[PDB]
């Protein structure tokens, strides 16, 4: 509420580090243009397209905020500080600010173009706090507050998707209107807030385990269980004769003794090297992907369960879409070259999370006698049983950080495949647009539709602040830790910054899991 | 308590609709006979029954009450009403009650009976509040409350089964006597009351989902994770050599995007076509089922885990022992036809749930390299993956409400496969009786059994009453919703009354999943 | 806090039984030698030795006192009355103490050796209540508090492991030294109390189960869901063509009926018979055994799910590392006969949870039509499905009492399949030490390290208190129950008692589970 020479709102960024929390906020620039000439559009997949790759939904002319990635909030050096000191961390609470909004005018009456001012109109600006319209954040989708705080963003478009039979849709289907929604127009003095509270979610574990499930015993102390060892018999003249021998587990058949615990649930993927000429010559993806359909279509699990990417002293296997997929700056998004992306690692979990490449094991499947031989099948495909404990997938520097959890009326673990929390109760998606301006109107009554409008975009800062608890470390290891650090050695260009053209860019991926903990 | 000439009780039926909870009360007559010959008898399976079908257990003198469906409480306008308005519901509150008893003797002297009244002969009943004896109810057994309440019905007779070795017994096998219960007796005048609050439980989801786990993402913004999409030489000259490819998942490659969830487990099952020259020419049915065995004995799932029944498009497959089944008015009990049977649809489920005729997907199976293609395996069994979501089975107007969890040591998903809520403490069984009236005994002293009684029987009214709670809708869907309604075509007879015989029936099965909601 | 002359603490053993729990408690005589020479070392492997049973790791100095066992607190004729009365129990409360501590010096100067006392010596002692050292409880080790309460015992070393890759190590790999903790020193007259509450914890389930997940219905009312019984025609004429028929299942065809449930999952193993010459001639186990493997390296399921050992009227076969082996007094650890051992048998279990010889079932894998026939397949691993319910494994008399849940961002049933109570923060490891005593020094100063000890070692009395709580039954059954007795038969030395030299010896394993319950 003021008049049009004074400014709303400040640039804040910045980060506080408190006792037990921190407090991270940032500030970007946006822009905003009007989509689809002011019109609610029906989007079908195609006429003869893929049934896999088949889709009914709208697009509105409404935009939507987007900061649901932590390198939209974090900053390399906060990034690295949290994860070198902390076992885990989460949100608490949010804050969301908008200000210092234009609308500027465009007129075109040649190949030159003119922007003027434009005082009186206004913006159309409110969030669904009561979880009504389609979420579609939590998807990986692009468009949130970049990285570099001096980079100016696009405000991304808004839609969704409803049942469909083919590429036609069925009654079932539903239609959202977001002009039917209470919202707030604001002018060039105006401007929004908005406050959200997290609810109760577990910390993320930003550790890795510095014991194993197979070995979580004593190194020098026997068990009081006897296993079966032997079928046959160890004395003279009986080792062709059947005799069962029962032995005590210890320090040297350290793998046949009792235990606790099973290693998480498994579904086995394909495995690639990094070398391209040790790879089959075919083109198997899609073909030889584990792959999940339903209502008649398929579909790839591509972050799928946490498993661990390869085993120890690989370092060159990695499963096919079995861990996420970053892109270097200036990259290609079709058919870049594997020296082009970043493929991220969770080897940190090989201690519970059984291989992805491997199995889960080998269960006997006949009832052995005299005359039929014992006989055993291999386990790919491992649901849930009793005993199991698992890791979760780690998060990056640049990957999501939470996600919705389908009103369903099940769930075994909400915590999402391809990221950091779930959230019954998400931020909502605020919803931002250009109210339409009418160019001069017929001087006879005309009853058509409206469709000569005056073309204009928008411009202005938004803010945004989380709150987040942090859990400190209280290790009793005695040597030094593993941490993130920054190569001492000469480079052209330093890490995380802008070159001479003014371009940002990450080079690696970064992972929260670096201290260690006992199982 | 009062006399002969006073009635207790009085007839309520209809239903109350308030704000957010519903009254459904309904009163009913019954009848009661004497059962055994007020003997307890020992029921073995038989001398050569199948292996399979063998059993040991009690039969009692005792009846109980059932009202465990939906029809036996509600109406087809109340039910049509609930559930056109409402995404879910459950029991809140319990009232029974019991009056208007009347004793009656019956003598035989010829080919004509004499029914005269018995003041003086009472009547035993008591409610089994500590959950001793063995729970027969939620096993979708015959005789609650007849739907019309006009109807006149029939107490059903209680056993109960324990543990067998064969058609025998062990020792861990347990009896129980009725008699041996602090029981309320009660003549022509007297009245039994009991009141009982059901426990926390989820609300029954009385909705379908507008969207679509495979597509729950924005159709217009391409995704910032790359995935590997050819293996082969996309350029000129390498079109047949091995080189891993990357691309990013948009609206168009909509089958290859990253996602968070995976769809329930599966159990699959065989498929038939509704037109029987369509399916195979043998007895494949408990030859070609999925069963599942214990203690050496097997036993088919008849509902099986909450799955899709059929495809998009398909309308005429069903699942092999995957749906409930219901009879039509005046129908066979023994080898009825498909005509005169009513078979419920699970469609609605699509979205999140796999359907059980197909699979869930495939899994690879081997190391692939450059000497060996790569190999996957379709896995028609899943269990429980972290990520996974599914939906329950829907409850019907004729279904069954309620079930008791079996008092065990672990559970994974308490909600019944046949129906509805599970409680661990659920409305307890009421059980009714006659008391024995001995005939004119010897006038020397005998210390032999008393096996000589008067015939007669027992009537009178019981009332239930049970509140449930609402969850109402409130959805932002802006074009109409599907609801259930009557046919406005000339007929015969209107559907849900009775007809010139006075016999009622139902038409069709009603489901109460008829709104919609975004996953 | 006393001199050399008074007594620390007293002898209490003995038990109370109250109205609603019990407090065991018992006191033992303990002795303590120097470890490793007081010397911290880092152990491996081997060079050379099996890829599964590789190891890093460190052995301390340092013992520890482990009373993890029934045995270590009950008595036979306790756990009789305990388990012949109640349907459960849990652990309360837990006191431990440490006193009349006497430090011992030897001298040896020929083929004798001479004991002194040494007053000034002083030991340390510490418990890890925060949790930060290795767990190496809960791994069914030797040492601890002897059933017999006038057995003197030793206590253990301390040793841990870590990551490893191959015989080697990784920077990730932790080393702890304990010396680097607060501890206390006490010396003869000085005494160590110590205080713990347990959490809360499931009561056992110390009962089986009177009825069957597939026999749990009404075996005289038929059910009203139609089932499809017959492919074929029953007509004549038409038993040679496609036509589905709809029966209802009732007491004869019991096999056929509905269900809510389905048993616990399965993880299948090998059978075995008790009689050598009924197997197969063979040294299968380790090549036919159901064994999962983790980081490349292999480990075999000992205990495995809890799963029924035989079907009914077998009493022979159990399963290849499905069930507890305890040994017999004097028996050798090494290849062992099967008359010395003692296999503890888990049948109670038939009735929910299934067989681990067998299968689960069967299950549907391709598409019947006119055509093709239908095919199914048999599965021998299950994951978890919606509606399972399973029973967990019984504990005894000489078996484990709790683990260490590991800290696991995922668990699905935190009991242990080992044995009994599973707990986030259990009892905490004491740790006890006897400092070291220079030699005499040289007279000129010198920087090496001191490694001129005297030798000595000490004794005393450990008194451990556990309060645990009980859970009565209280059950309608009529006739008598199952129940542990002693057999009145004649015979040499009676059973749990020492014999003419003094050894205590327990003849056969105790099961809790001997009471009754319904499903």
């Amino acid at each position: 509420a003021d008049g049009v020479g004074n400014s709303s709102g400040n640039w804040h960024c910045d980060s506080q580090w408190l006792g037990d929390r921190v407090i991270t906020t940032s500030t970007r620039t946006w822009a905003l243009p009007t989509y689809n000439n002011h019109l609610y559009k029906q989007i079908s997949s195609q006429s003869g397209a893929s049934n896999d790759n088949h889709y009914f939904g709208y697009s509105t002319p409404w935009g939507y905020f987007d900061f649901n990635r932590f390198h939209c909030h974090f900053s390399p050096r906060d990034w690295q500080r949290l994860i070198n000191n902390n076992w885990g961390f989460r949100p608490k609470k949010l804050s969301f600010k908008l200000f210092n909004i234009q609308v500027k005018e465009v007129t075109q009456n040649d190949g030159t173009t003119t922007i003027a001012n434009n005082l009186t109109s206004t913006v159309q600006v409110f969030t669904d706090s009561e979880y009504q319209l389609p979420y579609v954040l939590g998807s990986a989708h692009q468009g949130c507050l970049p990285p570099f705080p001096a980079d100016v963003f696009m405000v991304p478009q808004y839609g969704y998707l409803t049942l469909n039979n083919g590429s036609q849709a069925v009654g079932r289907s539903s239609f959202y209107c977001l002009e039917y929604f209470p919202s707030q127009m604001l002018r060039t003095g105006n401007n929004f807030q908005f406050s959200y509270t997290f609810e109760d979610v577990p910390f993320h574990s930003s550790y890795a385990h510095s014991q194993s499930l197979d070995r979580l015993m004593n190194p020098l102390i026997d068990q009081y269980l006897y296993y079966l060892n032997r079928t046959q018999g160890t004395t003279s003249g009986t080792t062709n004769q059947s005799r069962l021998l029962f032995s005590q587990a210890g320090p040297q058949s350290m793998s046949l003794q009792a235990r606790n615990w099973l290693p998480g649930p498994c579904y086995r993927q394909q495995r690639l090297s990094k070398t391209a000429n040790d790879n089959n010559n075919s083109n198997f993806p899609w073909t030889a992907a584990s792959k999940y359909h339903l209502n008649g279509r398929d579909s790839l699990v591509n972050p799928g369960p946490a498993m661990a990417s390869h085993k120890d002293d690989e370092e060159k296997f990695f499963p096919m879409h079995g861990n996420l997929i970053f892109g270097k700056e200036g990259t290609t998004a079709s058919n870049a070259e594997l020296d082009n992306v970043m493929i991220t690692d969770e080897e940190e979990i090989r201690t519970t999370n059984p291989v992805a490449t491997e199995q889960y094991g080998t269960v006997a499947n006949n009832l052995q006698s005299s005359n039929t031989a014992p006989t055993t099948r291999t386990v790919n495909d491992q649901g849930a049983l009793p005993g199991m404990v698992w890791q979760d997938r780690d998060v990056y520097l640049q990957g999501p950080i939470w996600a919705k959890i389908p009103h369903t009326d099940g769930h075994f673990h909400p915590s999402p495949l391809m990221g950091g929390f779930g959230l019954k109760h998400p931020p909502p998606q605020i919803m931002i647009k250009n109210t339409p301006v009418p160019a001069n109107p017929p001087t006879t009554f005309s009853p058509a539709k409206f469709a000569s409008f005056i073309t204009q975009y928008s411009t202005g800062q938004v803010s945004v602040e989380i709150e987040w608890e942090l859990q400190k470390e209280n290790s009793k290891r005695w040597n030094p830790e593993i941490q993130y650090t920054s190569n001492y050695n000469k480079s052209v260009n330093v890490d995380f910054t802008v070159d001479t053209n003014g371009v940002y860019s990450e080079p690696r991926p970064i992972g929260t899991r670096y201290l260690t903990r006992n199982l």
